[PDB]
DNA sequence: TTTTGCCATGTAATCCCCGGA
DNA sequence: ATCCGGGGATTACATGGCAAA
């Protein structure tokens, strides 16, 4: 099982800025964003997945 | 890669005609009766629905 | 026709998407 | 983060069927 991580405030600000433009990730955009933030792609994919579900519930 | 016998395919097809989606129960029961693993029966149903959509 | 021998098609399986729990 | 249980897109590969001397 993949470890849970905590995102820094800079990572969360960049993620959210991104989610504000498009709630879905293409492959290239995921790679770029994971590389830029120093995050595993699975963590990024996961954050977007959970954020869609939180905002759908909100 | 497994190849299903004509008897298995005949039964799978008749089951598919009656209900194109398996319940857990029916998947278990079908697999037991046919001598197949549940993943193979589940995969057959998945591929059958895809194949049909891919026609129209 | 035979007897190869390649390739096209079929399909079981894999990969990855998604929402929901 | 996990897993399930859909989907679409492919991929690997067995084999049927055609090609050809």
């Amino acid at each position: 099982k993949r470890p849970r991580t905590a995102f820094s405030s800079e990572q969360l600000a960049r993620l959210k800025r991104e989610f504000n433009e498009n709630r879905y990730l293409t492959e290239r955009r995921r790679q770029q964003l994971s590389s830029e933030l120093g995050l595993n792609e699975a963590q990024v994919k996961g954050w977007f997945k959970n954020m869609r579900a939180k905002i759908k519930k909100s």
